[PDB]
């Protein structure tokens, strides 16, 4: 009840003395390079705005050396996140960060960071309404790391691909149900299922059946099974074989279409 905000308000406004004691401490610090980069994140946590910047400087600098750049990428992030609190963010700053994945993905195989590193990236492009890059970015991350990262990671490039733009869903559609093959296989069903259902929705919105017809052979293996037949009957009804030119797996195929539309008609009748 009201003895939390309480005692969080007194704990808050007693903190402010304890990040003054922690401060003291950093300035006691700076006079190694971990203990500079535990220096910068710790104030970090309550975030300075321009001892960013200096950390930043150097950690750049000493981490040229000590090739172990967890310190040199997660300094430039920070970095980033300083150009949060800084209006004109140096945009060519946000260059670095993008600068700060390409690299560092080769420099460690903690792919983990190369991650946020890009969702960093994913959100303060968003602060810039310019998110063609990072759709880019998010596009060439997404196809590695693994099967399963790669569906999830492919769906949220995808979207956000979209983000700048409505239209050329194109490649989102194809590679977010040639991921939706993964979603199937190693997702959470929720996700995995909103892929489905907003990849075919995102295919209606512009037709183009072609393809479609054989992801629509497979809503109806899930529909077979699971899912509503009669999508998948008035699916390969509209491909027509005749003058669409299918294959004799394409006509066995709608043999098996007419299996499940007599299915749904003895069920109707």
């Amino acid at each position: 009840d009201n003895l939390r905000h309480f005692v969080q308000d007194y704990a808050v406004r007693a903190l402010i003395p304890y990040i003054e004691h922690l401060v003291a401490i950093l300035a006691e610090g700076v006079t190694a390079e971990l203990q500079t980069r535990k220096l910068g994140d710790l104030y970090f946590m309550f975030g300075h705005y321009n001892l960013a910047f200096q950390s930043y400087h150097q950690a750049k600098r000493d981490f040229n050396a000590d090739s172990a750049w967890q310190y040199y990428a997660g300094a430039l992030e920070m970095a980033a996140l300083s150009a949060f609190m800084l209006g004109t963010a140096q945009r060519k700053t946000y260059d670095y960060m993008e600068d700060a994945i390409v690299c560092y993905l080769t420099v460690c195989k903690l792919q983990q960071f190369a991650t946020r590193a890009t969702l960093l990236s994913m959100e303060c492009l968003k602060t810039a309404r310019l998110y063609s890059e990072v759709a880019k970015q998010l596009i060439r991350m997404t196809n590695e790391e693994s099967d399963l990262r790669s569906a999830l990671l492919l769906e949220q490039a995808a979207y956000c691909f979209l983000v700048t733009q409505p239209p050329m869903h194109r490649k989102y559609a194809f590679h977010i149900v040639l991921a939706g093959n993964r979603y199937s296989r190693a997702g959470q069903r929720k996700h995995a299922y909103r892929c489905y259902r907003q990849a075919y929705q995102v295919f209606q919105k512009r037709e183009w059946s072609l393809a479609e017809d054989h992801i629509q052979y497979t809503v109806a293996k899930q529909a077979y099974m699971l899912k509503q037949l009669e999508e998948a009957s008035r699916s390969f009804a509209h491909l027509l074989r005749p003058g669409s030119l299918q294959s004799a797996q394409q006509q066995t195929s709608f043999l098996k279409e007419y299996i499940q539309t007599q299915n749904e008609l003895v069920k109707r009748s």
